[PDB]
């Protein structure tokens, strides 16, 4: 479990691929793969449907038995679910949705989340669907994430840019 290849360490406990998170989970196996959800886990585009559809939809079904027991997460929080065939375990993370007006801020409560876990396999959370730029999602993550996040970036031009953009924000 958890074995990670072909990452650039960011920083101590930050590292980022060039991958789609589905098929790096099924090479890791990681105890912990992290969905970027939202507060009534309905796994729409975005990671979320792409880790549903690879559970065979188990992931909804299993979600929406949690939100009928307990209820809709708050933003910025989170539950852990079963990772079924793709993890041993789901973080389901909810972001902010800027996109909606709510507080950008709430993106330090979300990857706080993170901190109770040793180990994640992760995207950047609010990036897409929510609207948060990526590379303010990173900024967040590396001043937040005390813990070994692997953050998986799909698309090849904006890994690009997201590197090239923590180079300048790390040497100020
Ligand atoms: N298969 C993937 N692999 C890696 N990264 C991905 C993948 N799909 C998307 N991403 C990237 O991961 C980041 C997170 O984007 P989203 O998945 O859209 O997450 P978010 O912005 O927080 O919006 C959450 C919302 O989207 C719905 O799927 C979800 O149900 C929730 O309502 C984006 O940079 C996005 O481009």
């Amino acid at each position: 479990v958890n074995s990670f290849s072909g990452y650039l360490k960011l920083t101590d406990n930050v590292y980022i691929k060039n991958a789609d998170i589905v098929e790096e989970a099924k090479k890791v196996k990681p105890t912990v793969v992290v969905n970027a959800a939202n507060v009534y886990l309905k796994h729409g585009g975005g990671v979320a449907g792409a880790l549903n559809k690879a559970t065979n939809n188990a992931m909804q079904v299993e979600s929406d038995d949690y939100i009928a027991t307990n209820g809709p997460l708050k933003v910025g929080g989170s539950c852990v679910l079963s990772g079924h065939n793709l993890a041993k375990h789901c973080l389901h993370v909810v972001g902010p949705n800027v996109n909606k007006g709510e507080d950008i801020q709430l993106l330090k409560s979300a990857y706080e989340n993170f901190n109770q876990h040793e180990v994640l396999l992760a995207p950047l959370l609010s990036a897409g669907i929510f609207g948060a730029d990526p590379i303010h999602s990173l900024r967040v993550c590396v001043d937040t994430v005390r813990t070994n996040v692997y953050l998986a970036v799909f698309d090849k031009n904006l890994y690009d840019k997201l590197v090239s953009s923590f180079l300048e924000m790390k040497s100020e």
